[PDB]
Order: C-alpha cells, then structure tokens, then sequence
C-alpha cells in the first residue's frame, strides 16, 4: 500500500470557533498529526521525513489551507446561514494502485457524520453527495467551483504534491 491517507475533524462551535483533531499516514503508518483551537495549530511530523526547511515550507502550507478553510466557512454561515455547532471530516489523500496505472486521489466531506460533498479531483470539481439540494450545500459548492484556489490548487496537492511525496517517502 502506497499511500498518504489524511483526516481532518474539524469541531465548530460557532463561526470563529474551532477545534482541530487530524492526522496522516504513510503506507498505513501514522506519520503526522494536527492538533488544537484555531488559535494555536500544532502540526507535527512524527517522523523526520522531511527536512527541517521543506517542512516549515509544508507546515506553512497547511496552516494557509486551514485559514481559508475556516474562511470557506465562515463566509457560508455569512450568506446562508449554518447551524451550530457542527463537525465538519475531510478525509483525502492519494494511492499507488497495486496494479494501477496511475494514482487514485480523493477528498470527502461529511458534515455532522453525512456526507456532504466530495472533490473529482482530476477535472478539480467538486460534487455535492447529498440527496437534496440546500440553499448550504449549493451555495457552498458555488464558492468551491468558483475559485482558483479550492480547484486547481487544491487539484495539484492531491495529484502532484501527495502523490510525489508518496513516490519520495515510501
Ligand atoms: C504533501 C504531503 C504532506 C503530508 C503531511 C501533511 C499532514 C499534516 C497533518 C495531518 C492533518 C490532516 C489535515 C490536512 C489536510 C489539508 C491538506 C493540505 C492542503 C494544502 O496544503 O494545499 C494548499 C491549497 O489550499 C486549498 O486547497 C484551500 C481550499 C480550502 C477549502 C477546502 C474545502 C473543503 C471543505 C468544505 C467546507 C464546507 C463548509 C460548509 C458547511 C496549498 O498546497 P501546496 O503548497 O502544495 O500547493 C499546491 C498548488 N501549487
Ligand atoms: C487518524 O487517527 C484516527 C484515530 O485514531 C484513526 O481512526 C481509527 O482507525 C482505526 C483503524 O482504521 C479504527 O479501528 C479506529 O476505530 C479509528 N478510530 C476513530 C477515532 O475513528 C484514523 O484511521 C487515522 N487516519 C489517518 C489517515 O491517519
Ligand atoms: C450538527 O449537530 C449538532 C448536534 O450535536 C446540532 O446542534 C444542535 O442543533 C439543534 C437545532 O438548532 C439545537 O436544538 C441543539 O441545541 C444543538 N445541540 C447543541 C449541542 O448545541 C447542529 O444543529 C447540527 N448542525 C448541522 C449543520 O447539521
Ligand atoms: C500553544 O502551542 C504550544 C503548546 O501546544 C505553546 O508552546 C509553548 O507554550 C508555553 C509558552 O509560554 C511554554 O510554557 C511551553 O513549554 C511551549 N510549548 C512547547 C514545549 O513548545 C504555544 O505557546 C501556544 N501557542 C502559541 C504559539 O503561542
């Protein structure tokens, strides 16, 4: 199994409040961890896989994904309304396929344990995963298909960074 698997629980109290427990692994072996309010993130490599610079440059990284993360859904509550508290897992990462020709990536988000929506990361796209439509889910996914950032960036992390990292690591 060669892969970077990561999850992401994100705990909301209210739009300016947030909790975060996460962690990856590395061919099924935890590697990394996140940790902490909003207001002091630690993010930790339990293993030196990188070096002390590249890591400060993925540590910063990950730091600006959380910002616009937490932005993403502030910026939903603001136009549309959410309630809280809410929980909010990402679940992403990418594979080597045994038998595969090229890496499988993915990035799901499920909202107080459902499933809410999911990226196709290839034509980075997001797709909503629920039944019903929502002035939320459809609004958030407007937001999520609109930019630069949470499409095409977020498309080269999952299919470039990830999967370099699992070709460097493993
Ligand atoms: C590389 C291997 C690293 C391995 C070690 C990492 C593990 C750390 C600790 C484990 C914790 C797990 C949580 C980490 C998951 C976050 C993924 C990081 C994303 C990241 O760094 O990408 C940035 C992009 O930001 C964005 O894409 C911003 C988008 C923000 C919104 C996301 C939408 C989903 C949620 C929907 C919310 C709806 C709420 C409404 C109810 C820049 O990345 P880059 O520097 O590589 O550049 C690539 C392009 N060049
Ligand atoms: C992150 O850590 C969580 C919590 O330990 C892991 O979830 C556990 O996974 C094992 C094996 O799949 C299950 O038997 C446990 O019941 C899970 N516990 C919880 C809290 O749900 C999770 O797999 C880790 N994920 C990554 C990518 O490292
Ligand atoms: C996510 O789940 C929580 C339940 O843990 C929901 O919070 C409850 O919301 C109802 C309706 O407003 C209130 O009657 C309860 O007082 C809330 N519980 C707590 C502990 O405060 C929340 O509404 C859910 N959010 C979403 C978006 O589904
Ligand atoms: C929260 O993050 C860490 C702890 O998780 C804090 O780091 C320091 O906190 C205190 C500073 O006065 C020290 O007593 C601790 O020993 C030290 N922790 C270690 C061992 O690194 C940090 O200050 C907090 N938030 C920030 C960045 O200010």
């Amino acid at each position: 199994l060669q892969r970077l698997h990561m999850l992401q629980i994100s705990y909301f109290r209210d739009p300016y409040h947030v909790w975060y427990q996460g962690n990856a692994s590395l061919g099924g072996h935890l590697t990394h961890v996140l940790e902490g309010p909003d207001t002091n993130t630690t993010i930790i490599q339990l293993q030196p896989l990188q070096e002390p610079e590249s890591w400060a440059r993925t540590q910063s990284g990950l730091q600006s994904y959380l910002l616009q993360f937490h932005g993403l859904v502030r910026l939903v509550h603001q136009e549309r309304t959410l309630a809280f508290p809410l929980t909010i897992r990402c679940f992403l990462g990418c594979e080597l396929p045994p038998e595969g020709s090229r890496a499988h990536v993915f990035f799901e988000v499920a909202v107080n344990g459902s499933s809410f929506v999911s990226f196709r990361p290839e034509r980075a796209l997001w797709q909503a995963d629920t039944q019903v439509t929502s002035g939320v889910v459809t609004f958030t996914l407007q937001q999520l298909n609109a930019y630069n950032r949470t499409r095409y960036e977020l498309r080269e992390f999952l299919e470039d960074t990830c999967v370099q990292y699992v070709q460097k690591h493993i």
